[PDB]
């Protein structure tokens, strides 16, 4: 149905501070119901948005800028998407919110803990709530971060509703690299959605072929949207100048993984991963992008003046990709006149490369089944509410060995830290399931170049052990690690992570 490439790509405006001095920058962001048209041929869609915008405003900060954001809830008391009351037990408000700055090196009470939620005007607050005004010291590498809702049992719904936005940390020490900047540095927040004829968002209230005993609504274990949006617009086009652009590619989708290419066979240059600039730039013809991953890339349109180039997708969601729909992301049109000379660069040398092993943690990804027969996905056999087990000591380095005996990939995220990827190694799934015994079926494989820098969300593929290494700090406190497939996260593939200080 919806005609591709008829609406221009929105570029969210950069948020202006309410107050700013040399010592402190203070922002206010209020979650509001709002209405926006997502495609030329759709009626406007009721959404929830940060400052009533979808996506939310892009926040731009400097490394070490002392930033505060008062994230406020001015949402209705009843949700518009289907709440499953059976997935969590503790009366509480139906609509609960909390903002997680994904990738932030953030004090624990500003990290957006799932039980630090709040209702409208903070009238009711969860048992881990401490503060209204979140503090982001930004003492971390320049990078693409993003912010999104993280409320207990509601994350998949609140994010789907529209509560996502970009947050960019600029390190002045990188300015000398002359990477494309300003108008030539564009975030691309990719979100798949299913939209009804009347313009309303569709989110399933049950899996296919439910029983009458099955809760209604019921959580589903995965969501694949019919349409692809970039920056809140269905299959948009972007007019570009014939020169180099930097794009901050963010997968803000609930479940869907992308595998991106350019339909002319042209290359990307990757310059950065979740945790900042790679040590060296990486020429790529394609890349996978699972939920919450970011690729910081340069696309050089210099030789392509007048051309239309599709950012294409080869990964299916619930089936093979459809050439007419989800195989398309957006269309670049190289038809904008040059505003000035391209004085940007695509340097090879970007940053220095990524220490004692304190602990090695072996962690399994697996599910159980509930009383209604639905899968409940768990991190190392535990529910969210079980006593904490992942308890690294502050200032120490650990290796985490993530065993995935399930049928699909899980994008695992650690809060607070970024980590290095050591290797992946295939193992005998049936043996592991039958006995707990890990028997490798092949040699360990080091990460691709794209994963030789710093990561915070990482694909743990089926039938493999993935090893990562992280140094836990600089802060101690109560954080989280989770699978970022939101349908998994909410039931119940998330755990507390305590970074302890003796
Ligand atoms: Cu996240
Ligand atoms: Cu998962």
């Amino acid at each position: 149905t919806l005609e591709k490439f008829v609406d221009a790509l929105p570029i969210p405006d950069t948020l202006k501070p309410v107050q700013q001095s040399k010592e402190k920058t203070y922002y206010e962001v209020t979650m509001e119901e709002c209405t926006h048209q997502l495609h030329r041929d759709l009626p406007p869609t009721r959404l929830w948005g940060y400052n009533g915008l979808f996506p939310g405003p892009t926040i731009e900060v400097k490394r070490n800028e002392n930033v505060y954001v008062k994230w406020m809830n001015n949402l209705p008391s009843t949700h518009f998407l289907p709440i499953d009351h059976t997935i969590h037990h503790s009366e509480e408000p139906e609509v609960k919110t909390v903002v997680h700055l994904h990738g932030g090196v953030t004090p624990d009470d500003s990290d957006g803990y799932p039980e630090a939620w709040f209702s409208k005007d903070f009238e009711q607050t969860g048992p881990y709530f401490k503060r209204e005004v979140y503090h982001y010291p930004n003492q971390q590498r320049g990078a693409i971060l993003w912010y999104h809702d993280h409320a207990m049992a509601l994350t998949r719904l609140n994010v789907y509703a529209g509560l996502v936005g970009a947050y960019i940390i600029h390190d002045p020490k990188e300015k000398r690299l002359k990477l494309p900047s300003d108008e030539y540095d564009v975030p691309l927040l990719i979100t798949d959605r299913t939209i009804n004829e009347d313009g309303s968002l569709f989110y399933p209230s049950a899996p296919e072929n439910p029983s009458p005993s099955l809760p209604n609504p019921s959580i589903v274990p995965a969501f694949c949207g019919e349409t692809i949006l970039v920056n809140g617009k269905v299959w948009p086009y972007l007019e570009v100048e014939p020169r180099k652009y930097r794009f901050r590619v963010i997968n803000a989708s609930n479940t869907r993984t992308y595998n991106l290419s350019l339909d002319n066979g042209g290359d990307f240059i990757q310059i950065g991963s979740d945790g900042g600039l790679l040590p060296r730039s990486v020429k790529l013809n394609s890349f996978s992008l699972a939920p919450a991953e970011r690729y910081d890339i340069i696309i050089d349109f210099t030789a392509y003046e007048g051309e239309s180039i599709i950012l294409a997708n080869s990964a299916g969601c619930g089936g093979d990709v459809n050439p007419e729909t989800d195989a398309n992301i957006m269309q670049f049109r190289v038809t904008k006149p040059l505003a000035q000379k391209d004085e940007s660069r695509k340097p090879k040398y970007l940053a220095s490369y990524p220490e004692r092993i304190q602990n090695i943690r072996t962690l399994k990804l697996a599910g159980t089944q509930d009383e209604y027969g639905r899968p409940v996905l768990l991190l190392n056999n535990k529910r969210w509410h079980d006593p904490v087990t992942e308890t690294p000591k502050v200032g120490t380095t650990e290796i985490w060995s993530i065993i995935n005996p399930t049928r699909g990939t899980h994008p695992i995220h650690l809060h607070l830290v970024s980590f290095r990827v050591l290797d992946r190694r295939p193992f005998d799934i049936a043996r592991y399931q039958e006995s707990g015994e890990l028997s490798y079926t092949g040699p360990a494989v080091p990460p691709p170049p794209s994963e030789k820098g710093w990561k915070d969300t990482i694909q743990a593929h089926a039938g493999e052990v993935l090893r990562i290494a992280a140094t836990f700090g600089p802060y101690s406190g109560r954080y989280v690690w989770c699978c970022h497939i939101l349908e998994h996260e909410d039931y119940d593939m998330m755990r507390p992570m305590d970074i302890t200080d003796p």
